[PDB]
């Protein structure tokens, strides 16, 4: 089914991972290095590209660091598989490895530093498919034999379509993004999507709720460029973040019990190969 914001605070979420048991879960990261966050900034920030480096975080920087101060619970170990893809080593094929022999990340302050060091020796390319991230946390996913993931995905959200067509069919680039979450749905996989610059939203919306041939609902979206925007604190901010990141946590580990996925392997799962990050 599709699964309802079921919990309005942060502490019901709680309390509601507390009855569900849940023991152990690990992150897997993935970035958009697409060409379209060079406009999608235009109304969000200042008209400046969404991966650009300055005296003011860009939106990418403040998911990075709202991230680790809000979901760092959630990897286990600390150590967090990340990637980047859309760059032009990958385009719309491939993911490529934040590190050279597919060492992970040792927490989310090294994601932001290794994230800097990263994006300006990056070409953004394209087209834009998440299929590739999403496949290599299934890769992931399989290789732990089923110990539950969930893959936290930042990106301005626009998955290459054609703008008319309004025909309601799939670009290439949508229908190997749609298949790969419905696929994804046959193992322990929780995806969220934060969304950064100005959207538009309708097609990440889409993936949160109407995703019919899936197994479960394993898509969470989360607008951040509206959650920063808002009239509050820097605290509660955060907060809203972490509610809107866990809102679908509990009903997704129960879905991944009661459908037999956790800790148990698929066989079915093609082995991706991250490339090695194209920089020095
Ligand atoms: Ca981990
Ligand atoms: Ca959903
Ligand atoms: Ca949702
Ligand atoms: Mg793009």
């Amino acid at each position: 089914s599709k699964i309802s914001d079921n919990y309005s605070s942060l502490l019901q979420v709680s309390e509601a991972l507390g009855r569900a048991g849940l023991e152990s879960s690990n992150l897997i990261v993935g970035i958009d290095f697409t060409k379209s966050n060079e406009w999608t900034g235009a109304k969000s920030f200042n008209r400046k590209s969404l991966h650009h480096l300055s005296n003011t975080p860009n939106p990418y920087e403040q998911a990075i660091t709202i991230i680790g101060r809000t979901l760092a619970a959630f990897d286990e170990g600390n150590l967090i598989p990340c990637y980047g893809f859309g760059d032009a080593s990958t385009h719309d094929q491939d993911v490529f490895s934040f590190y050279p022999e597919g060492r992970f990340c040792n927490g989310f302050e090294e994601v932001l530093a290794r994230y800097r060091e990263i994006v300006p020796q990056l070409k953004l390319a394209g087209p834009t498919s998440f299929a590739p991230i999403i496949e290599m946390a299934m890769t992931v996913v399989e290789q732990s034999s089923g110990q539950y993931h969930v893959l936290v995905i930042i990106a301005d959200g626009q998955v290459t379509r054609s703008v008319d067509t309004e025909h309601g069919r799939l670009s290439p680039q949508e229908q190997k993004t749609v298949d790969a979450i419905v696929k994804a749905s046959t193992l322990p996989l929780s995806i969220v999507l934060v969304g950064v610059g100005d959207g538009p939203w309708d097609m990440m919306q889409e993936f949160d709720d109407n995703i019919p041939a899936r197994a479960f609902d394993n898509f969470q979206f989360v607008n951040f460029t509206e959650i920063m925007s808002k009239n509050k604190d820097q605290s509660r901010k955060e907060t809203e973040f972490a509610l809107s990141a866990l809102m679908e946590i509990p009903p997704q580990y129960k879905a991944t019990i009661e459908l037999n996925l956790l800790g148990v392997r698929n066989g079915n799962i093609p082995q991706r190969i991250p490339l090695p990050p194209p920089v020095q």
